C-alpha cells in the first residue's frame, strides 16, 4: 500500500497524543504520558486509495541536533496543533512551522492546523483568528476534539490529501 509519514507537533498539552490515539484505537485518552514518543500506524482508505498511515506522535524533550533534524525531516507532512483555550499554544504555531520549513527546506510543506479540544466552553483562540493565520500559511484549518471525536479522521485525512497533492505536483 502507498505510505503516508504524518508527524504531529504542537505545545505540551494540546492533544497530540490524544488526538492520535483517537484516530487509531477510537477512544479517548487523558492524562497520557507527556514523555512518551511512539510511531502508530493504521491502514485505511482515503479517497479510494489504500492508504499505511505511519504517525509520530511527538513528545518528550524539546531537542535539537543533526540526528534530530534528519529524523523529522523525513516526515512527509505535519499536523500543527494547538488547543483553543491555550493562546500561547496558538502563538507556538509559528516556532512550529519555522522549524519544519527548515527541515524540509521549503517554504511548500504539506501542513493542517489543528485547533483541538473544541468541545470545551472557554475558547480563548477565535475561530476566524485560526482561519487567517491558515489562509496566510497556504493551509487547511480544522477545528477538532480528541475527546468527543468531532473532526478527528477530518483532520487526518485532510494532512493525507494534502501529501497526495504535493506528490503530484
Ligand atoms: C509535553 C511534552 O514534553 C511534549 O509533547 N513536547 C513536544 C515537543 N517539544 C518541542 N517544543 C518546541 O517548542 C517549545 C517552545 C517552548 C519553550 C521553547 N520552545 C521554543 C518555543 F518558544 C516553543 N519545539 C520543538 C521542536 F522544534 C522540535 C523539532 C526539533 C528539530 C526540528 C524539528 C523540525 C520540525 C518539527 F516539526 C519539530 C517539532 C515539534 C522539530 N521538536 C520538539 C519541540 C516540547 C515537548
Ligand atoms: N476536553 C478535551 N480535552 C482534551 C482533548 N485532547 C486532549 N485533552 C486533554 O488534554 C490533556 C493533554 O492531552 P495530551 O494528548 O496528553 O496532549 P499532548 O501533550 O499534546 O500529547 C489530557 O488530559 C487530555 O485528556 C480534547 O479534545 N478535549
Ligand atoms: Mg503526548
Amino acid at each position: 500500500m502507498t505510505e503516508y509519514k504524518l508527524v504531529v507537533v504542537g505545545a505540551c498539552g494540546v492533544g497530540k497524543s490524544a488526538l492520535t490515539i483517537q484516530l487509531i484505537q477510537n477512544h479517548f485518552v487523558d492524562e497520557y504520558d507527556p514523555t512518551i514518543e511512539d510511531s502508530y500506524r493504521k491502514q485505511v482508505v482515503i479517497d479510494g486509495e489504500t492508504c499505511l498511515l505511519d504517525i509520530l506522535d511527538t513528545a518528550g524533550q524539546e531537542e535539537y541536533s543533526a540526528m534530530r533534524d534528519q529524523y523529522m525531516r523525513t516526515g512527509e507532512g505535519f499536523l500543527c496543533v494547538f488547543a483553543i483555550n491555550n493562546t500561547k499554544s496558538f502563538e507556538d504555531i509559528h516556532h512550529y512551522r519555522e522549524q519544519i520549513k527548515r527541515v524540509k527546506d521549503s517554504e511548500d510543506v504539506p501542513m493542517v492546523l489543528v485547533g483541538n479540544k473544541c468541545d470545551l466552553p472557554s475558547r480563548t483562540v477565535d475561530t476566524k483568528q485560526a482561519q487567517d493565520l491558515a489562509r496566510s500559511y497556504g493551509i487547511p484549518f480544522i477545528e477538532t476534539s480528541a475527546k468527543t471525536r468531532q473532526r478527528v479522521e477530518d483532520a487526518f485525512y485532510t494532512l493525507v490529501r494534502e501529501i497526495r497533492q504535493y506528490r503530484l505536483k
